[PDB]
């Protein structure tokens, strides 16, 4: 099943879409500057791009870390991003009451992994009728995603993206099961699957030392996921991977994606 | 560090405290019946007791599933439990705005495991000044519980209980690392550690074996659910065993 | 099901049996001294005791680490232990050809975890007719132990002990699933289940070994398997006092 | 570091090599038939090929299960495969005494994962001087492969292949950590790394293809694989391998 996002077609048989941006919105000027870097690199390669940021992030690593400019100013920033660059945008919500006003502006709304079973939020997000990105909790098996999808369907919204972010592996933070992508596609009606490679490399479960040198293998992880035929890649980059590297990185991802997406799926 | 909850002393070198009750509040009358059973059993066995129930199941599998009586009616039920039996109670909170009104009634308020990183919720719970029960996420290493404890300390509340509920073990399965208890005690200032045996068994006579094993490591409390979950009529027999072990362990000097 | 090992009764409802000793037989005099310390302490506390050591350790940290005294001299050392102290002994085997000569001397023979699905070794061990200790591999689940037990039964030997040593948990780490003991008892005919606390900790000390040991023994087990040099040898008495306390309590109550 | 196996170059920047065949050798005729199929498919696609089989099934579910032809007859069959098809072969060894006679015939000898810490087996395999395929244990972090490599080096054999076969994930289940390939390359001197997709897989056809594609995207020396399913698979794997190998390393 494909999802149309303005001009973009998002789907597991379509050219991959890049989701990226900044962690939290600070100001119009800082946002436009960072967005412009992604837009310039993606335009150089012809890759569809959706800008991501949080306006009120409730799960930062300290309780006084800045949560973002907030709903009213955040939406004004997102409006300007859409107008200036002509791209769609994506943000997370965590309060049911925020869903409707966010959905007036933001093309895709995101269901934080920790909240993925929270019924009042699921309903409120569903009722917006917007595209929704469902983050797969690290503690949920891929064959359980169908239950979250079922709740969205019960609440009347089928425009759903499934977002892989890794699975809990010992006290070693996260491992990504490359088979989980296929399990999701098969059980959830071939909804668009996207791969959050950045959060798959998170180390808040066990601390950074428990991940050893393994996180340096991030291009590899991205390539490996995209080899399984995916609608998109969710990826953070700042001058997260560095920006001199972003073009080189996307060249490799686009090469693989183009190769994969050009071949018919295996005969049956 | 010990925590006083009314007349109860909760701590890792004190007689274990039972946090027991039910999944979800469904009516006044069923709640009082179940709680009466727990009170009568625990009083005769001499086991300190805190009554547990959720007022809302916020993450059931269908949007049409029964969620329980809800906040307003749930607090009325908890007020009646406290009046009738004179015991403390515990319930979970899911939204920052629920924290102050829940804390006015419920002695202990509980941070759900999946919400343990929600900073707005941590702050709102902390501000209540109530005793807090921190459910350890299945995806968190025991040496990282300190990170949650640090947030509560920064928010000005140190009356914290650490609650084991198992660790993810592959897909759809949990294991309880019996060494984690000691890791939590050493790295979190010997705050009370309690064991949620019920949720640790998320896919028998297995509950007793697992409870015994956890309590062998010397813990402040046991957290469990029954249904009229352990069959309610087996409660007394179950607790006799747990108390026999707890008494023995607690009588041995710490090494 | 109980197993008699000389005058010892091993079983999940009997007083726990300590299986203790050392990693690798490296000498005669030092072996006897260490064994003597275990004997003195277990006799003082009334705890049944079986001395454990490897004669050939195929597991070493370097290619030229000493592998141990070997079969012939190792069996001689075991003979001396048995003559001097009058206790049973246990050791591991790695090759079918070693089964007979080791079984003639040793009261229990051990199947290494890595070899637990090696059919030729299983058959050769079964055919000795000796008591066998089956080490549960860290990569095998507790409900698969019944398949190893079946192979021994097909080969004619039912005098089997199941030994827990933890399960793989992420990378380079072990966790002991306290529920596995019950799964093994239920699916394998209530054969004796013992807990190798030493090897269950090898990726993680004294206070840890105690907590883990107590936790396991709370589940009602036939025995505890440990190495010293590994627990410091002088702390053996204190450690066993606490284990025996819990074991006596548990074992004195009927099963629920 | 590349390894030459006859006229095959095996390395992490070379065209991938297919290791495949059958589980356990049962007869000459069925072995030659299966091998001929792999040869015909790999030749027409231009993929280097090494034939794999065990002479013995060391783990069977019953004591009375069929065990395979055994060492003596197994080596006679491997000799005939090499004479008929002119390809290298690979088999596993389980006992030190088997190492020298197997190495006389088999180009690559394999260290089973469960036996990777058996020091006497390592030494005996090293002393053959043959190319060795080291199967990574399901509990070991990829950085710990360096400790096994060190042992082989100290025993005088540097012709080593590291082989991924998945990692234990709870009970009775495996996961392949796609980050581990790079870790093994970086910590073990860029020895060839190959991916045992068959044993990593605790329809199922489509799963094997997804997993194989994902691992080969990390840039590997080779792969193990068990109406024309082999060729359809290989066509896709070769397409991806060729693309990956044509990009400079980042
Ligand atoms: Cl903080
Ligand atoms: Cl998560
Ligand atoms: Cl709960
Ligand atoms: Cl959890
Ligand atoms: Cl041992
Ligand atoms: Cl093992
Ligand atoms: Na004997």
């Amino acid at each position: 099943m494909d999802i149309k996002i303005n001009d973009i077609t998002l789907g597991n048989n379509s050219p991959f879409v890049l989701f990226g941006g900044i962690n939290v919105l600070e100001s119009l000027d800082s946002t436009l500057q960072t967005c412009a870097h992604y837009v310039e690199v993606t335009r150089k390669l012809g890759i569809p791009y959706i800008f991501k940021a949080s306006f009120d992030k409730a799960n930062r690593s300290s309780i006084h870390s800045y949560r973002g400019v907030g709903l009213e100013e955040g939406l004004k920033i997102f409006e300007k991003v859409k107008a200036e660059f002509g791209i769609p945008v994506i943000t997370d919500v965590h309060e049911p009451h925020q869903c409707q006003p966010v959905a007036e502006v933001c093309d895709v709304i995101q269901l934080p992994a920790r909240l993925a079973r929270q019924t009042d939020l699921v309903v409120a997000m569903a009722k917006t009728g917007n595209v929704v990105n469902i983050k797969k909790p690290q503690f949920l098996s891929p064959s359980q995603m169908k239950n979250i999808v079922e709740k969205f369907h019960e609440a009347g919204n089928g425009k759903l993206i499934l977002c892989e972010r890794g699975s809990s592996f010992g006290y070693d933070n996260l491992v990504v099961d490359m088979l989980g992508f296929g399990v999701m596609k098969q059980t959830c009606g071939n909804l668009p699957v996207i791969f959050d490679v950045t959060h798959s490399l998170q180390t808040r479960d066990a601390g950074s030392a428990a991940s050893g040198g393994r996180r340096a293998q991030a291009l590899d992880l991205a390539l490996a996921g995209m080899a399984t035929r995916l609608a998109g890649l969710f990826l953070e980059s700042h001058p997260a991977l560095p920006l001199h590297l972003l073009e080189d990185f996307l060249i490799r991802i686009k090469a693989l994606d183009d190769l994969i997406k050009s071949q018919p799926i295996l005969t049956i």
